RNA sequence: CCAUCGACCGAUCCUGAUGUGUUCGGAUGGAUUUGAGUAAGAGCAUAGCUGUUGGGACCCGAAAGAUGGUGAACUAUGCCUGAAUAGGGUGAAGCCAGAGGAAACUCUGGUGGAGGCUCGUAGCGGUUCUGACGUGCAAAUCGAUCGUCGAAUUUGGGUAUAGGGGCGAAAGACUAAUCGAACCAUCUAGUAGCUGGUUCCUGCCGAAGUUUCCCUCAGGAUAGCAGAAGCUCGUAUCAGUUUUAU
RNA sequence: UUGCUUAAUUGAACGUGGACAAUUGAAUGAAGAGCUUUUAGUGGGCCAUUUUUGGUAAGCAGAACUGGCGAUGCGGGAUGA
RNA sequence: AGUGGGGAAAGGUUCCAUGUCAACAGCAGUUGGACAUGGGUUAGUCGAUCCUAAGAGAUGGGGAAGCUCCGUUUCAACGUGCUUGAUUUUUCAGGCCAACCAUCGAAAGGGAAUCCGGUUAAAAUUCCGGAACUUGGAUAUGGAUUCUUCACGGCAACGUAACUGAAUGUGGAGACGUCGGCGUGAGCCCUGGGAGGAGUUAUCUUUUCUUCUUAACAGCUUAUCACCCUGGAAUUGGUUUAUCCGGAGAUGGGGUCUUAUGGCUGGAAGAGCGCGGUAAUUUUGCCGCGUCCGGUGCGCUUACGACGGUCCUUGAAAAUCCACAGGAAGGAAUAGUUUUCAUGCCAAGUCGUACUCAUAACCGCAGCAGGUCUCCAAGGUUAACAGCCUCUAGUUGAUAGAAUAAUGUA
RNA sequence: UGAUGGUCAGAAAGUGAUGUUGACACAAUGUGAUUUCUGCCCAGUGCUCUGAAUGUCAAAGUGAAGAAAUUCAACCAAGCGCGGGUAAACGGCGGGAGUAACUAUGACUCUCUUAAGGUAGCCAAAUGCCUCGUCAUCUAAUUAGUGACGCGCAUGAAUGGAUUAACGAGAUUCCCACUGUCCCUAUCUACUAUCUAGCGAAACCACAGCCAAGGGAACGGGCUUGGCAGAAUCAGCGGGGAAAGAAGACCCUGUUGAGCUUGACUCUAGUUUGACAUUGUGAAAAGUUUUUACUUAUUCAAUGAAGCGGAGCUGGAGGUCAAACUCCACGUUCUAGCAUUAAGCCCUCUGGGCGAUCCGGGUUGAAGACAUUGUCAGGUGGGGAGUUUGGCUGGGGCGGCACAUCUGUUAAACGAUAACGCAGGUGUCCUAAGGGGGACUCAUGGAGAACAGAAAUCUCCAGUAGAACAAAAGGGUAAAAGUCCCCUUGAUUUUGAUUUUCAGUGUGAAUACAAACCAUGAAAGUGUGGCCUAUCGAUCCUUUAGUCCCUCGGAAUUUGAGGCUAGAGGUGCCAGAAAAGUUACCACAGGGAUAACUGGCUUGUGGCAGUCAAGCGUUCAUAGCGACAUUGCUUUUUGAUUCUUCGAUGUCGGCUCUUCCUAUCAUACCGAAGCAGAAUUCGGUAAGCGUUGGAUUGUUCACCCACUAAUAGGGAACGUGAGCUGGGUUUAGACCGUCGUGAGACAGGUUAGUUUUACCCUACUGAUGAAUGUUAUCGCAAUAGUAAUUGAACUUAGUACGAGAGGAACCGUUCAUUCAGAUAAUUGGUUUUUGCGG
RNA sequence: GGCAGCUCUGCUACCA
């Protein structure tokens, strides 16, 4: 047979991200001494668009400590932050939404987004529209944290990785349908090349482990083993079960 | 030279003398056994015809396979930067005014100008005539008719993806008139039990389509049938026939 | 002659020596008999008489013997392997 | 929405003049994109050149037997650094920084600066005439400023001929989708008077057609929006085609600003245009007159403006230029400073530039009914940039003659 | 799938895409707006989950034996196995009988059985074979359409079920309007064609070009026999040249491919699991293993390597029971401002210290001897690679085995002899069912004997085998070859010869001896498996036995290995490869050795016609029929065959047009009747002449409606595609149902799907034309062609005939149908009269 | 043909 469109993509020619409108990437801060010791005070300046993002960053201008000179950075805004808001980061930052605190010292119940999941990696829990970390509790012995993330999992996290406290702006944008072929595509217009999708059983056997048959129909298993190979794993790969999800999982 | 019975040498089997590193030796006598042997050598070398095998192998002929390269000027898809798209119809939110109601609210007239809306140009496409043409104007065009025509629109240029690879709103489609695996050169004069051809004269002789074996059944080997060279001899004793006896 | 065989001096096989001469033991014929090497093509067949199997039969399918066509012209069957 | 006038790609001399007809132009040929000989493309301002885009790709390194692959600042000791006071001791003294930063990548993106009239057989935003502009450099005079050293005015928005400002920093411009109606301008269309020229005139027609124009650049003036001062608002008012605004200060009164766009003047009538009268084999003219004043709009095209709608879509980058913050350093009185005010001086290299852009200059074997990106766009009819007729411009090219059976094709 | 990640890429990498990303995300699939719903099944195949105990279980490692190679044993990872989950995973979702105060049905019951037995719905639907289902509606008539029905070959629920407004160059039916689509054609225009001047190809071409019949490769231009036959030609035309275009694309063959699939054969990238190495330093506990401590190897990340680790200054605290030890902090939080090139103090040294605490120069985290990487080892691996996927055969395929074989027959009295001929058999069985010896006689019948009878056991007689001998059939056998008894292993050893098949090769099987050694019998003798004819197997490799022999080549010993001779392990496709599918995307070499048309032979079958005459026909065989039988014809059916064509003869049907046959439907003339008339039936000469309009269907066929004198049957390459058309079939797109794991299949349904060339020769239709002294006019007529057809009305006549009911015909008259040949008065159509008007 | 459990199921192995 051939080589199927789910080998293509990790060559990566048509299928790389269309970065050119975008904004940045969205970080905290590089932990420095202020962030560990106290805290540092910036002012956001704007809350933009980001072109392939659902949630707005925020631009927020913080003082370079050893050199006269401003830093700007990029931050995923939680709902609620405004343009000319004190943003406060550190140790010794106040549990305000839109501060950047360590788990740490952050009590149980708190609401929390853009949560590094090692100290110094500048976020990479919750950053999507609408979704957060709670802080589940602390272990304060071995200096970690237990938190849940938006899939319903309980990760335990050093008590210095940091948060944005607050929810991630722009949530409740999958309420809404998109009701037309047009609306997706200038979606994806400016995320990748993936819409649309051609179903592999309306393939040939060449194109497709689906292609084939006198009626469109898979003709064995689509649930594929997870030791499967390339161009062998189109399906369900390594499914615990499958049908109607009914009941509590 | 022919037929036949013997003899000798080697192997195999049997017997087993004087003797002895007591386990070796193997005299002697045998055997419906066996060798491409001996039995007063015939070979070696050169050449010629014919036949054989390997080689391009009598000549021309695949579909394929491999190695190394060249293409995205067509086209497919993404990206970057530009450009293009008469005139109508319909009339969404929002807003103004009036009327009715106890309230919750309702009705009417305007305004407004929404929509992968609609009629319809340019454009893009290509339904039907199964029209023309069909050694064409044209290796896909011409005419009428038709789809769509403000967006999933059309399009220039730049750029990326390269052959078991790409790209595909998916037809095995498209990837320079080439695609169910492009093009170029080489391996390569690839192999072919298969098709075609195979060049002067006369003279003499002259078949087979049958046996056995074969993944054998369109092919081979084998025996037969045929030619050539002769050799040993010269009526020796043979015959696709009869008779007699059985 | 033998180591085989017989109760044997019997036999078996192969012999020495002697006799039977061209009517040497039927016909007819005999461009002579015997022997060897080597190699070609072929290994689809078909037809006629007679025998014969399957089939309703077939210019059908399958065998037997012979003769043909193939490989072959010539006279006849008008024409025709 | 051309058979008009230009261009991009592609071609490459096909351009122009002269000669010329063997071949080619599927008839012809005296003609030609054919053949032969010559001629022809003029730039500081138009492009390239420079910037960065998607991307391409050296180096330090790491793979790979290797051809080479990865990677693009990457586990690197990465400046052929600058700015000054200089020194004439051709030595220096230092003061700052070195995040990022090889390079290539657009004749449609970004971007310093030019226009009009004339001129050739063929070139022109390139030549000639005139009139400007930008950048780089040099540099003097005038003006400006200083004894209160680095100017004044305005309540303010802010104004001006100028009117210090290092390192470093902060901003702005470059720099940005699409649609809808509205408003303004420009060009075009329409139209009145007057001064000319042409046409019709049996009859009619104070008639039909036509010329009456004004570049870049310089000065002054000119605007929606926005902003400032005054004042204090319900009986709410102002206000758009579109309902938004006002105690976070409306309406009213008075001002400030951007100069898009228009007006006046200079450029500039001397040019061009339209007439009339004369010169002459005649290179080429010479003379006179006029070139003026309006109006109109759901008009067309286009530019701009203030708005409004739209998106699970929010619609490049960099070079480059400026301002501001900062306060380093240097500054006067018998004299000091500055080329962001005026005037003056010098220079601007290299390559492209002819022509076709298509029913004959490109690609389809060809002078092929195919294909191939884009700009400008008159009158009538009309909803209409459709169809139909016409003006400017351009073509009249496609073998032809004679007949008019059958069968065709339309 | 929470990043030490999922998915994917790379030969590798200090390498990449997603990713300027983070579950409202990325990646992988299925279904396909809305509405209403998505039932039962986890047995199968997948996927997934745990492993406390656990079958299998690699390398390394461990233990034992051995002189060692080596062997054996224990242990033993993942995987598999075991257990669970999962169907919006792949998928699946049953049969048989009885039963209700008629019948029908079966609410109900019984019975077999599954993983579950098709739920809600829907239907002769694009899915139903039968089938043109049945009913209704639509029409004059409907294989079409629609509505119902439903034991539904083979409907059915995200392999989505049922609906559904709007939309559709999608498929279909009906109605109005409209019309040259048609009845049934006509006329007009331009451009061709045509003729001329100029210009000027190509396809194709063995030679060529008139027919009929024959034979012939079974459809001739040539050959044979006939008809005939007279220069040179022009415009048309499409009968023929089995016309041209292309080494058939269907079919088969080839030890030719390729695309695709899978539980084919053989591998493989990747991935996973173990071991060793990288790999070091401690502690503890279990018997080397487990755990956790260190950091420097290694790995991950960040930064312009900026503030790390420890200690000390300052406060806030503990209640201080010595003496200040322990803990915390140690300059920034109403506001969209600002923060940069040190002030100040101390020592003098255009400079140093503090400001700005000291010390360690470990940039800072994570991770850590585990990852990772290298090398072996086991698993997984159609993702990929390579290859394979018999033969015969009345085409192939399916079936069968006629593939190694045995008996009888075919088989034609030696031997041999074929077919997918006929009736059958073999792949075994037997320590006796082998060998020897001895004794006896079998099947069956009759006559007798308690229970006892047709069949128990006993007795006699008869008994040529009518029994038995392992198994097919044939042969053979009587003091035996059969039955019973006794003893045995000759079913042994050595190696030759011979017979059959035969090449006089192998294999199988058998025969007669030689040399041994035995069994049995008194002995002669017999015995080298089975009474005879079938009952079976090479090279290479392995293994055993024998000889204990030969060799391991520098010389030895002992292991091990290799030789020699004989068996065994097996090839049944049986003289003996190691082997799954699909192609409707297809390719190549060929084949008329071979299928799908026509043609040819045949004529079973189909159709048609005779002979006989038992019966039918009130009586009566034969007016009209005619059983049981029997003889033919035809080639308008379908078979049978495979002769022609596979370097191609265009394969359905219809339209159009001509001709022919006769087995005559009508029309003319007649004979017969169970012929009164009328009608009808049987028959003769007869093919002169006609044989229709429609609904449904692609249809041939069919079936209705209707008219008619009648609505006969056939042929001409199943006439006729360079005549058309293209509905069907039968390329490639797509849907459904059943089947298949799948790719895919269906001779099932459905929808969309390029129809090329004539200008040559001939033939046909027309048109000229040399020369028969020239030219003109008028003629003759050989030969060829030929044409008319049918009905109605009136009259005869309400007559003949007839009980009546009913009810003709000839002569004649007027019209009409179909056809033919003209014609343009008239009427209509046509308009470039571009004539006139608008 | 090896293991192992309940006459036998499961796993593993395959040069005539
Ligand atoms: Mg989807
Ligand atoms: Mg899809
Ligand atoms: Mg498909
Ligand atoms: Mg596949
Ligand atoms: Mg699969
Ligand atoms: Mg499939
Ligand atoms: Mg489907
Ligand atoms: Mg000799
Ligand atoms: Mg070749
Ligand atoms: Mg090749
Ligand atoms: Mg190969
Ligand atoms: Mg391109
Ligand atoms: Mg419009
Ligand atoms: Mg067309
Ligand atoms: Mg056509
Ligand atoms: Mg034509
Ligand atoms: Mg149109
Ligand atoms: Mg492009
Ligand atoms: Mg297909
Ligand atoms: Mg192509
Ligand atoms: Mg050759
Ligand atoms: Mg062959
Ligand atoms: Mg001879
Ligand atoms: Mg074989
Ligand atoms: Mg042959
Ligand atoms: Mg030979
Ligand atoms: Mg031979
Ligand atoms: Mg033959
Ligand atoms: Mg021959
Ligand atoms: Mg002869
Ligand atoms: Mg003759
Ligand atoms: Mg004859
Ligand atoms: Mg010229
Ligand atoms: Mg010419
Ligand atoms: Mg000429
Ligand atoms: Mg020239
Ligand atoms: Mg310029
Ligand atoms: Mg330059
Ligand atoms: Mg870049
Ligand atoms: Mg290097
Ligand atoms: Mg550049
Ligand atoms: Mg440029
Ligand atoms: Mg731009
Ligand atoms: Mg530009
Ligand atoms: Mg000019
Ligand atoms: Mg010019
Ligand atoms: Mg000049
Ligand atoms: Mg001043
Ligand atoms: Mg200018
Ligand atoms: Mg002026
Ligand atoms: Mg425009
Ligand atoms: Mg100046
Ligand atoms: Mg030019
Ligand atoms: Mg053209
Ligand atoms: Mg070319
Ligand atoms: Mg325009
Ligand atoms: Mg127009
Ligand atoms: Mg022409
Ligand atoms: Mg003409
Ligand atoms: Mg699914
Ligand atoms: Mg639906
Ligand atoms: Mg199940
Ligand atoms: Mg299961
Ligand atoms: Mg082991
Ligand atoms: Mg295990
Ligand atoms: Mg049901
Ligand atoms: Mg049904
Ligand atoms: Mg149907
Ligand atoms: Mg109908
Ligand atoms: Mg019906
Ligand atoms: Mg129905
Ligand atoms: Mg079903
Ligand atoms: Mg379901
Ligand atoms: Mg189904
Ligand atoms: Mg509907
Ligand atoms: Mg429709
Ligand atoms: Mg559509
Ligand atoms: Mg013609
Ligand atoms: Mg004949
Ligand atoms: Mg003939
Ligand atoms: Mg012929
Ligand atoms: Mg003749
Ligand atoms: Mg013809
Ligand atoms: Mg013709
Ligand atoms: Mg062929
Ligand atoms: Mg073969
Ligand atoms: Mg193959
Ligand atoms: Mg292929
Ligand atoms: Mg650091
Ligand atoms: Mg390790
Ligand atoms: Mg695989
Ligand atoms: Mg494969
Ligand atoms: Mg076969
Ligand atoms: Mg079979
Ligand atoms: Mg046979
Ligand atoms: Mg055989
Ligand atoms: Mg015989
Ligand atoms: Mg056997
Ligand atoms: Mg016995
Ligand atoms: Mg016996
Ligand atoms: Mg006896
Ligand atoms: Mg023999
Ligand atoms: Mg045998
Ligand atoms: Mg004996
Ligand atoms: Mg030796
Ligand atoms: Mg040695
Ligand atoms: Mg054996
Ligand atoms: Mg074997
Ligand atoms: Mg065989
Ligand atoms: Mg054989
Ligand atoms: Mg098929
Ligand atoms: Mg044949
Ligand atoms: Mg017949
Ligand atoms: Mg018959
Ligand atoms: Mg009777
Ligand atoms: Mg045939
Ligand atoms: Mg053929
Ligand atoms: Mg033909
Ligand atoms: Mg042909
Ligand atoms: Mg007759
Ligand atoms: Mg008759
Ligand atoms: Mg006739
Ligand atoms: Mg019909
Ligand atoms: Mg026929
Ligand atoms: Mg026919
Ligand atoms: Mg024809
Ligand atoms: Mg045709
Ligand atoms: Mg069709
Ligand atoms: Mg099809
Ligand atoms: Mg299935
Ligand atoms: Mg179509
Ligand atoms: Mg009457
Ligand atoms: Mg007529
Ligand atoms: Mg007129």
């Amino acid at each position: 047979g051939r080589v199927i469109r789910n080998q293509r993509k990790g060559a990566g020619s048509i299928f790389t991200s269309h970065t050119r409108l975008r904004k940045g990437a969205a970080k905290l801060r590089t932990l420095d001494y202020a962030e560990r010791h106290g805290y540092i005070r910036g002012v956001v300046k704007q809350i933009i668009h980001d072109p392939g993002r659902g949630a707005p960053l925020a631009k927020v201008a913080f003082r370079d400590p050893y050199k006269y000179k401003l830093r700007e950075e990029t931050f995923i805004a939680n709902e609620g932050v405004y343009t000319g808001q004190f943003i406060y980061a550190g140790k010794k930052a106040s549990l305000n939404v839109g501060n950047i605190l360590p788990l740490g010292a952050c009590p149980e119940g708190t609401i929390v987004s853009n949560v590094e999941e090692k100290v110094g990696d500048r976020g990479a829990l919750g950053r999507t529209s609408g979704n957060y970390v709670i802080i589940i509790g602390h272990n304060p012995d071995e200096n970690k944290t237990r938190v849940k993330l938006p899939s319903g999992a309980k990760k335990i996290i050093s008590s210095d990785a940091r948060g944005v406290i607050g929810v991630v702006a722009g949530g409740g944008r999958i309420d809404k349908p998109l009701l037309k072929a047009g609306r997706a595509f200038h979606k994806y217009k400016v995320k990748r090349n993936s819409w649309p999708k051609t179903r592999g059983v309306a393939m040939n056997p060449v194109d497709h482990p689906h292609g084939g048959g006198n009626h469109q129909h898979i003709g064995k298993a689509s649930t594929i083993s997870r030791g499967a190979v390339s161009g062998q794993k189109a399906g369900l790969i390594a499914a615990r079960r499958t049908g109607l999800l009914r009941g509590t999982q």
